[PDB]
């Protein structure tokens, strides 16, 4: 393992470059490596990658030792975080797999899929996610009370 001054390595710098086969490559020395490895505002490879363009690098990087499940800072999950970036292959790929298994699992904040998908606009990331999220907590009580219909 190798860095500069930024703790940020060659998994991070290649992940968000789109460089997808030299990421795959040194996407399987570092998944052999550091593949749970998060950045210094805890951007992990699944949140960095599945955050800036990558869905190849998700894919992949979470198909070799990345399970479903994660969370940040703020207690972002991958499907949150994946609903945050209103991304859709993330999210719906991130849903189908049971980490929080009924998308309701919330975060920190109350910051589930439906509740972070409903506030942003992300409706059509809010139809499964808030499938399975209005399938568990159609209720959804948030801290403010701002459910769905509220917020």
């Amino acid at each position: 393992m190798n860095t500069g001054m930024t703790p940020l390595m060659y998994a991070t710098k290649d992940n968000k470059t789109a460089i997808m086969d030299r990421m795959i490559e040194l996407g399987a020395d570092v998944g052999a490596r550091n593949n749970d490895n998060y950045n210094v505002l805890h951007i992990a490879a699944m949140y960095s990658r599945e955050d800036v363009v990558k869905l190849l690098l998700t894919k992949r990087g979470v198909d070799p030792f990345s399970t479903g499940g994660s969370r940040s800072q703020t207690a972002v999950h991958l499907v949150s975080s994946r609903q945050t970036g209103t991304a859709t292959n993330i999210l719906r790929a991130l849903l189908a797999a049971a980490g929080k298994d009924i998308r309701l699992k919330a975060d920190g904040r109350g910051k589930i899929p439906l509740l972070l998908a409903v506030e942003s606009g992300n409706q059509s990331m809010c139809r499964e996610l808030l499938a399975a999220q209005t399938a568990e907590q159609l209720k959804a009580t948030t801290a403010n009370g701002d459910t769905a219909l509220h917020l």
